[PDB]
């Protein structure tokens, strides 16, 4: 049954895309929150 | 009749295909909602 | 029903995100208030 | 989970930022309080 | 008539989906409003 | 003439589909509008 | 015309949401003004 | 209607938040007014 | 109108707040003037 | 002409929905603006 | 056209809110100015 | 316009405040001048 | 050509909406500035 | 030729269908834009 | 242009507020200077 | 060639539609900015 | 081009608003500074 | 009006102070005059 | 005019003290001149 | 401006105060000098 | 009411501070008047 | 530029206030010096 | 390639829009900063 | 061969259709982008 | 609820903060009062 | 091969469009950030 | 009333100083008159 | 200059006071010297 | 760049404001110091 | 798999953009805090 | 059979088209995401 | 990549605005501190 | 409360200061009276 | 700087004030000394 | 907790200033008191 | 982490600002206390 | 670094202001002490 | 810490003024006592 | 405590000044008494 | 230092006034002693 192997391949590819997207979004959100917190804490500390 | 047996086989195949489709939808929607909630809660927490 | 398991998985995942968000909220709010109270009391006492 | 690690990394980054803010505000607050006390006491003494 | 039962089953599935969505949205909205009110009342109290 | 009965039969049998479709839309739309207003008013109420 | 009944149901449903929102506003607003007036009048009285 | 219960939980939570806010503001205000009165009265007596 | 009750409720609290402020300010002012008059009238007579 | 009779039926139905929609908008918008004005005017007066 | 009626109702609600806000602000301003004038004239007279 | 009534009430209130301030200052000044003249004339006559 | 007529009708409705909006803005801004100036001049005079 | 008369008959039918379609669009577009501008101006009016 | 009329009305209201504030400040300053001069001249003559 | 006339007519027909759109956009935008500046300049002038 | 004309009209409206705001702020600032100078010089003269 | 009651409270207390000052000043002045007259008359007579 | 009455009362009190002091000084001077003249006359006559 | 009228009013009030002060000081100085000259001349003559 | 207890707690403390201040001022004044009377009566008697 | 005209008006008003203040202080100081010199020279002459 | 000319035309229109926006920004910011500096320096100088 | 001539004729027809379509898309997109940038720069400028 | 611990952590920290403020203000007041009494008593005694 | 040539042509066209879009985005972003920074720094400097 | 005890205690204290002052002056005066009478009686006898 | 006018006015008033004081002292000294020389010459003649 | 020209114009305007403020403050300071020195020297001269 | 290469290139571009953004934020925030601290410390020192 | 050759040729052509489409998707997505993050980071940084 | 050039240009522009803002703020702060110090020193010296 | 301890410490310090001041005033007054009595008695005795 | 010119104007004004005060004081002192010397010489020579 | 260290450093620094203030006041007070007795005792001794 | 370096640079700039502010305040306080002590000791010496 | 130059210019301006203040206070104090010593020595010598 | 150096500098300067004040008061008291003793001894010896 | 050291130092200095005060007075008194008996005894013996 | 020059100038002025006062007192004392000795010697001659 080729459909079985095709679905496994599609699910594996989707999981790989999920992993890469998670890495990218983690990097972007980390940068954004870092900048926001830096500005906020610098304004409040001074 | 062979037509009835073919119909039963097609119903079983359709159920199996719906099984893979449901699994793929679950994983993809889980990833999407996880990313959305991560961004939302991270932005609101800061 | 795969839908029943799917919705339950997202609800459990969302609860974890709320827990992580609440952990980050407390440390941020505690620092901001601690600085403001420190600046307010040191000016009143002096 | 990718999300669990990301939330913890942000909390560590936020906690690190609080340390810098406290160090900076202590230096700033000490200057304003010290000048206030210096001007107050130099006039009371005379 | 298969159409009657099919429509009724789809309507029941829709109602079940509405129930799950309502539970999830109540959880998320409760968390968000809790964080917002916590920040607001903490700022007003000090 | 069986033909005129056939045209009547489909038109008569059709109406139930519009009846059930209309009932299905109300519960689907009611959930969508219900969640939309719940998030809208709780956000402004806070 | 099920749509005529459906619109009336939504208008009745939306009216209830306004009732809950108004009850939530008055308790929150009263607490905000109550703290603000308490802080203002104690400073004036002293 | 799940929405009615959802609004009640938020209103109950909001009232709980108000009690904590009122309790906290009393302590902070009482300290500032106490210090203000202490410095004011010690100058008159001296 | 729900707002009409809210505005009347807030004004009722404000007048209640004013009474407490007036009660406290009389006690504080009376003490300050009494000490001031005691110091003034004692030095003049002695 | 079946089309001309049909077009009037849909056009008349469209006028009905606009009437019900306009009634719903007034209720929702009036509540939103009322709360916005209530929060704005209360803070200024206090 | 419902728009004109909605606008008129909104304007009436705004005027009523303005009236309540004016009453409250007159009360509060009168209280504060009375306290200030009392403490200034008592200081001057003695 | 409530502003005219508020200003008139405030001016009237300032008027009776001035009245009591004058009533108290007349008594205080009379007492002080009486003591001064008593001690001056007793010293001179004796 | 009915497109031009529709465009003109929408333009006229927009102009009417601008009229109502301008009336409401004048009322609200007048009330707010009146309250602000009343408080400012009252605090300055006393 | 019967053919040349036919297309004119269909063309004549095409003219009337467009006539009602244009009439239908204006009331729907007017309702959509009228509500959209109503929400915009009232929000900015406050 | 309703904006020009609004500006004119606001300027007129500001002028009336200026008049009321001037009257009140004249009364207050007159009373205070009268008390001060009464005390000074009574002390000097005695 | 009817194709050239058809495209030219459609291209020509788009010209005044842009004209009506541009005419309406200026009216709407001028209303929005006029209100926005009126609120901004009135607050700063006070 | 309509855009250039719209921009020029907006700039002209802004200039008129600036003129009105300048007149209002000159009036208000003159009044406040006159009151302050009156109080200061009246206190100094006595 | 609490202010009127407060003003008479101070004046009633201020009246008591004058009685206390007058009682003591007669004793002190009586002693000063008595010693002076004693020294004057014992020398002139002798 | 409170100043008129206060000054008149102060002048009347001053006149009363002047009268009492005049009586006392007449008594004292009479006694002193009498004893001195008595001593002188007895010394000379002998 | 009301400033000119206020300045004239306080100047006239001050002149009236000088009149009363001059009357009182003339009376007091006359009494004191009369007593002193009486005691000097009765001491010298005898 | 959270504020009703809060106001009373401050007033209860405020009265206590008055008791502490009145005890301290009596001690200070007793030395000031005692030293003044000691130097006054020693010089006269000696 | 309205700024130059506003500043010139403010400076002219300030200078006129200066003139009034000088006119008042001359009278007050003349009265004080006259009373002082009258008492001094009457004491020395007698 | 008409797209090249289209992109050039869009860039030119955007540049014209930037020019108009910059002119309007200069005017508005100049007016606002002028008002702010006028108020600040007028308050500081007096 | 008529086939080659037909292919060339339809190729030229397609080329001119692409030309007209390119012109239409250029003008429509230019209008849309002009309106969008007009609104954007007008909102940002004010 | 994470909010219950969050408010207690801040409220406990605020109570801790007041302790240092009360400790420092006693040290500051002790020096200011001590110097004031030292300069007062050495001047009176000498 | 027409296929590879067509694909390369589309790739080159996409690259050219990307370059032109990047240029336009650079212009728009530069203008917007320039205006934002101008307003921010002008407000902060003053 | 703390003031009642304070004045009464001081008046009692002043009485003690009067007693000591009266006691010491008799010793001093007795010496002065004693020596003067001693010298004058011996000179007249001798 | 107001200062110069005030200074010479005060100098003129001082000169008049000097003249009056000189006249009075001449009268008093004349009387005293006359009576003293009268007594001295009558005693010497005897 | 338009921004550089705008900054230069704002700086020039600020310098002009500084000049006006300097002139006004020189006038006011001269007046106040002249009055204070006049009082001081007329008090010292007598 | 071109997807992995595309994801890696996109993440690298994101990281480089983050670096440039961090540099820009550092510069801007440094300038802002520098201006704020300069104006704070200059105000405190004077 | 020619079937295998046809299938293999179609598969190879499909693979080549997939590769070309993948390259086109990579470049287009890279450009789009680059512009998106450029705008995001320039907006956040400012 | 145009992104690097765009970021560098934006950073250079931000540096230029920083320089202009620093110049303007130095000028304004210098003027304000000059006025403040002038008033303080002319009040102290005289 | 730390306020009670602070007040008690202040009162104890005041008592100590009173003791030292009493010692100094007794010794100084004793020396002064000794010198005065020495001079007086050596004058009278001889 | 205008500060140097203001300082020089204030110093010239002070020098003029000093000269006026010296003239007034020397006249007053000469008159006082002449009166004293006349009295002394009439007591001595006669 | 950085705050506990920060408060202790401020309290420790405040104690250091009190040491310098007490050292300086003793030197100043000793000079002023020493001069007063030098002038007091020299006049009494001689 | 560029944020750590940015925080360090900001703290260094703050330390430099503190040094400059300390120098300026030392100079200003030295001048003020020098003038005060000069005036006080000059008055005491004479 | 513009901050260093700004601070240096501010300190230089402060030093020049200190010099001017010293120049003025020397003259004022010299005049006051000259008048005081002139009066003292002319009263003692005569 | 510059504060300690500033305190030491002020103490040294204060010692310097104390030295000059002591020299001046020694000169003044020497001259005064010399004149008084000269007059006393010339009166006694002659 | 620094206060105890200061008071003892002042008392030690005060006792020190008394020693020189008694040293000088006996020298002056012995001279005045010595010259007095010298004039008394020689006249009586002769 | 300005203090050095000011103190030296004041000491020189004090010495000048001392010399002038010495000359005046020598003249006056010589005249008085001459008159008294002349009266004594002529009395002793007769």
């Amino acid at each position: 049954d080729p459909a079985k192997a095709a679905f496994n391949s599609l699910q594996a590819s989707a999981t790989e895309y999920i992993g890469y997207a998670w890495a990218m979004v983690v990097v972007i959100v980390g940068a954004t929150i870092g900048i926001k917190l830096f500005k906020k804490f610098t304004s409040k500390a001074s």
